[PDB]
């Protein structure tokens, strides 16, 4: 596949220090993993990022998605469209520490990577979600089978995880 530049760190799991938005419009993989809220109000952090490079068409979907089905459950996730960045976009609800939220609930998370083959993702409940990536990282290789290729935007974490991987 087209997917260059990632480190493997185990059998299915590879990392690389890039923008997943810069990453999905140049790979425009089958599946891009968002870093979704139960409500799907894609305000900031990955969503945000994802829904701009959209044009805001994300946002009008999720809203219609709210509209019928109602929100979300924390570990849960659902499938909608890539539009221009990926074929269809894997909306997954990772526990949000800030809110209190229980981390046991980030496995749950990682689980629903496992109906895809192949995933480009960022690492769930990073960045404005308050865990720490390291312990994020540990998770998801504990529990992903699936072939998943992570996008860290903050070089200085991706050394991190990298200098630190167990």
């Amino acid at each position: 596949n087209s997917f260059s530049g990632y480190l493997k760190l185990t059998d299915n799991v590879y990392i690389k220090n890039a923008d997943i938005v810069e990453e999905a419009k140049k790979v425009k993989p089958t599946v891009v993993v968002n870093a979704a809220n139960v409500y799907l109000k894609h305000g900031g952090g990955v969503a945000g990022a994802l829904n701009k490079a959209t044009n805001n068409a994300m946002q009008v979907e999720s809203d219609d998605y709210i509209a019928t089905n109602g929100p979300l459950k924390v570990g849960g996730s659902c499938v909608l469209s890539g539009h221009n960045l990926a074929k269809h976009c894997l909306h997954v609800v990772g526990p949000n520490v800030n809110k209190g939220e229980d981390i046991q609930l980030l496995k749950s998370a990682y689980e629903n990577f496992n109906q895809h083959e192949v995933l480009l993702a960022p690492l769930l409940s990073a960045g404005i979600f308050g865990a720490d990536p390291i312990h994020s990282l540990r998770v998801c290789v504990d529990t992903v089978r699936t072939n998943v290729y992570l996008a860290v935007f903050d070089k200085n974490l991706y050394d991190k995880l990298v200098s630190s991987f167990l």
